[PDB]
């Protein structure tokens, strides 16, 4: 169709238009006594929530090339978001505040690719100081601790998120699942993860966590493509006679085959899942046989002289419960016999000696990993279902944030981290080879104090006093949004993993940047 | 329908107001410092891009008259680009610059005719001094050295293009295919690579690359027409039950038969692709023997006895991987054994001397080196999938690059090339017969040095006193946009294929030519 | 007031069509066969008139910036006929053509100013050639057959031309009054002529020949300023009260004095005309007294003992006729007696040996020239007063032809001559240091055919045609637009003064250069 195109600065103010007026309603929900926002639902009551993530995801504007500048800075607050549990409204706000002072310097005449040469070198040197000033937390106390301020001062979920870790490894697999009992408990079941996700967004069923969960199903392994839907009609209608769900593990699904199972799973006719198979390579095959020796199933290959148009239930494998995310993919309880697993676990542990290179070796100790480590599967105890769906959340999100927290440490929240990693920085000695590198530089300086400054100004202080009286204090001295007393951030339990504040920083200097060095823009003609 | 006219003046200007729109996106894209350029999808996160290739395919202005010299510019872009693997953001920019120019005289009274002659005059001179500018490149070290360039500094990219054009042949054929290990490697199979392309843009799987790839395909060889779709219908099911792709040779295919192929295709039926037979007269049934031979199938024929009707897959020919571009089609480890293959090469190696004239004998040697010298292919390795799809695109557009650079060697890329010809053949004594064709000449002069000016203006830098100063300099002296230095050119690793460069001015010119001489303009009314 | 301000093309635009309308109105009537122009006259019937001075007279367009280039064209193109006596419609034509071809060349962002030089150099090439194609006349016999030609073949207007200037000297005095008798007559009386016009335009009295005539006058002498009324109304009522008319020569006069005169020549209360006297610094006594001695008047002044307050008619000179020009104003037949002219006249004579340098040496002989080289009368003859007016304005126009025609020659007229200049300065060798300097140089070579041009097309005939062969003849070869012959210009009597088309050329030239060089535009708001 035909196409409408705008240059330089009339292209710019649009892109600026969408993100400010995404920031805007996105902000509103940021800190402690973030305020409500109403959303229109098609039927029945408007929903009000006061998070930034459902804000964001119904934010998407009538004029297009605003709706340009919303969407990318919607897509790199999710990309904060998927990777640390929390910060996409804290992403939106830095990439907002860096956007506007820099259109000033843009519109000055100052020279775009030097500000975004200035813009990442204070990041740069910023989140270099973030390492510095976050406090490292791997003891069990600290992991504990870290849950419970995470879960709402919840000592009961920090103690399980603790008990899970330290016996699985702080790099192991945790899930959730509802528990039959008023008490949370937690065990290792045979199981593994891998980063593939599911190859439609059709296939999920839990919409509150953008996940598909099947629960008790059959593993369907194939080494090949499959785009014929001819290939696997007589496995699934054996599946549909057999009435559990079915997860497909393939190189690829596509066409027909893919069509068929998304009008499937869209219409109950059959509950089905569809990921691409882990690795590549020589490792596909060993990824393969894994998973089916894990799930108790067999692949279908014609090296191994299967085919798919012959499968039974037989051959296909089944565990538990599997989820499947956007990135990875998790199985709970596989069937294979721990026997078995465990031999298997002593071949590729011997099989680690004979690797050819390090690159080899890793791989290898990647699958030992994997394999032996298992899956924790957390039971979240409580009394009712109203409760249990709540705690379930609290609990998730309290694992995110430990997972998070133990990569890379805690450190000051609400916005105090930013300032003393910039206070730092300066101090260490920033500057740019230019004077559009020093704006640049300027631009950040003054952009990652905004997180605080919308936090005081949503709890209803002044920003200003608040933001120079915690830059007159050293060390996690901040402010506290919750009750407007001054103090150590840490003390009172307001704490963001590294990780978080790092990555929304990181990604909002980048879709900055991707904005500020913008000259054209085509969308399609009204 | 009904149609619209448009003449003289009132037509040139929206020829040229839909160039100048078309170049003005396209240019924001080039040199090392190109500015991003937001395009809107239809679902999802905006696409940014800054390369000049995406965003001129996605170009299609609202007024018809506008779109006529958008899309005809594009083409001959295109044009340009498919032939060096690059340059069609540089041919874009030059039109732009020649038509500007041309646009001025002409409305000055001056005579197009005259223009046109004189701006060819101009490019050819400029285009002959090019070939003394061009630094030859043949030796390994030269091809190493350039495709480690073109690879972004990659040493190893540039050793595996030099191993694999030195024992196949700088005019053979290389292929890139997903490697098994982290270091590249290299092989040479039995294949064949014709002048031939899909029949059809929907045969296409692979949008990336704008090429049509098959796994394990069956070989269809057919000598004569196919219109009727009830001709191949039992072949075509035979396939289907075995489930591997297809790909037909024939001398024409049209029809129904071409419509349903194309629908299977869509709905994924089945795996199709079908190209003209190469070559012509009786050239066409060598032709066709040689595939056949080397795909370990038979031609179908009347005159062997043979009828597509009753043929069978025994009959079909198979191979590797099949890929299919635009303008030829190669294929990549035929299943015909060496000692045929062999045999076959002696046959047509003795049959060299029964050639009854020149033509007959270089026909007979193109035969044989294409049949005896296979086809090379890298298996491009690294780490992980999403390294995989990066380090594949930049090996293919290293060995384009270095394959334009083996033919007409290299020259000082950033556009001082062109500058320096210009001044070689200025120099060297350039004039027109008519003073229309002395600002015809002055026209190329002053627009040759367009893409330095507009690489330079997107480094942010003043264009006219860099252009000055690359001109007060000499040889392979120049401008690097992407550390703002001045110094050789080549010794920095900033380098354009002569081919490229001749390729965008000549392409420039000749569209230049076509919308100075226009006088009418019919489309369609609204 | 409000200013409105237009720059560039949008005021270049505006003074474009200024004079393309002018020209468009004024060259209708060039050439033997030139067409009407009916002026609406604001009673009465509209007047047709097919000369371009009137129509030119008559155009000022509504827009303010239009008429700021009608305006100034019409300037320049009255600067020329009043030196000339002829050409305002050649130097409109001329100045069209090279202003409508140098916006062709601006348009093409060619350098004004070099535009401009070129112009200068090719106008300045064209007017020496002139010097070279132009046939002298100084012969009595020459004079008479020009004063012929430019009478339509009256050659008792010629024979009487010839006479008056060949006795009275072809630098002489030469005026035009109203015969006794058929045949016409001339006469030599005592008079002057020096270069002062009237101080306001009311002060004219028929406007046919724009000039001031004033029958049997008295003459007022005065050496100091004039503005307070008292200092003359004594001598003016003794003037009212004899009845005879005023003309009043003073330092200068102006304020209330100069507004009582102005007021009192509207309202018919007294014939007043008041002109500054002729010379500056001590060349003013010698003036004034010269010019007393030869009315028979005495100088007013403070050093010789008189005051305008008691003044007397003794005291003011008298003479038959003055006749009051714009620029320059003689006296006919002064009362002074010969005998003290002569007298004067020798004492002058012998003053010049007194001269300290050349110049008051050659000043001496102005005086000595302009006193005894008197007036020369022509006393026109016809048989009925509606004769007289016709006959009396065409030996005026003889008159002035003979005047332009003696000092620089005779040139074959129709506009063949600027064609033979070009021609033959080409031939010389023309070239401009630029490109744009040679684009300069086409504008004029081009631009001095379309006198030729025109007259052919309001003839009825092609242009080019008979501009191609009138350029394939060689010398005073041309075409005859009056019977559509071609031949000899000069032996059909078809002529024009070099002057006329020297200062027609150079006067479009200067026009031309002054609005293709304007950058800027100031008129008052609407």
């Amino acid at each position: 169709a035909a196409k409408e195109v705008k240059f330089h600065d009339s292209a710019r103010e649009r892109l600026v238009a969408g993100v400010n007026l995404l920031a805007n309603a996105v902000k509103t929900t940021l800190g402690p006594k973030g305020r409500n926002v109403v959303i229109e639902r098609s039927f029945g009551a408007p929903i009000v929530t006061k998070d930034g993530v459902t804000v964001a995801k119904e934010i998407e504007l009538k004029d297009k090339f605003e709706n340009m500048g919303a969407q990318m800075v919607k897509e790199v607050a999710s990309k904060t978001a998927d990777v640390a549990g929390d910060g996409t409204t804290t992403a939106t706000v830095l990439a907002q505040a860096i956007v506007r002072e820099g259109m000033k310097y843009v519109a000055a005449g100052m020279n775009p690719m030097d500000l975004k040469r200035g813009i990442d070198k204070a990041v740069t040197a910023i989140v270099e100081e973030l390492k510095a000033i976050s406090k490292p937390c791997s003891t069990t106390k600290e992991i504990a601790q870290v849950g419970t301020i995470s879960a709402n001062a919840d000592s009961s979920i920090g103690e399980i998120i603790a008990q899970a870790m330290d016996k699985v490894g702080k790099e192991g697999v945790i899930t959730v699942e509802d528990g039959k009992s008023l008490e949370n408990e937690l065990e290792v079941v045979e199981g593994m993860q891998f980063d593939r996700g599911y190859l439609s967004p059709y296939f999920i069923n839990n919409p509150d966590k953008q996940v598909a969960v099947l629960d008790n199903p059959y593993i369907l392994l194939h080494d090949k493509k499959i785009s014929n839907i001819r290939d696997l009609l007589p496995v699934l209608e054996q599946v549909a006679k057999a009435g559990r769900p079915l997860l497909i593990i393939a190189e690829d699904v596509e066409g027909e085959a893919l069509a068929t199972l998304v009008v499937n799973n869209l219409r109950g006719i059959l509950k089905t899942c569809a990921v691409k198979a882990p690795g590549f390579g020589d490792r596909r095959k060993a990824m393969l046989q894994d998973i089916a020796i894990l799930t108790g199933g067999t692949v279908i290959s014609e090296e191994v002289g299967l085919s798919l148009e012959k499968a039974t239930l037989e051959d296909l494998g089944q565990a538990k419960r599997v989820e499947v995310a956007k990135e990875h993919t998790t199985i709970i309880d596989g069937a294979g016999d721990p026997a078995k697993i465990q031999a298997r676990v002593k071949e590729i542990r011997v099989q680690i000696e004979e690797a050819t290179s390090d690159y080899d070796r890793e791989k290898l100790q990647e699958r030992v990993a994997k394999l032996a480590g298992g899956v924790a599967v957390i039971k979240v105890g409580a009394a009712t279902e109203v409760e249990m769906k709540e705690k379930k959340a609290r609990v998730e999100d309290a694992l995110h944030a430990t997972r998070a927290a133990v990569e890379e440490g805690i450190v000051p929240g609400g916005g105090v981290a930013l300032l003393r990693a910039r206070e730092a920085a300066v101090a260490k000695g920033l500057k740019g080879d230019n004077p559009d590198q020093e704006a640049g530089i300027k631009i950040v300086l003054r952009a990652v104090e905004q997180p605080l400054r919308e936090i005081v100004a949503n709890a209803g202080e002044e920003p200003s006093v608040i933001v120079a009286k915690v830059l007159e204090g050293k060390g996690n001295y901040g402010y506290n949004a919750a009750t407007g007393e001054f103090g150590d951030m840490i003390e009172m339990g307001v704490l963001d993993p590294t990780k978080v504040t790092r990555s929304a920083l990181q990604n909002a200097a980048s879709v900055a940047g991707l904005m500020l060095t913008t000259e054209c823009m085509i969308a399609e003609a009204p």
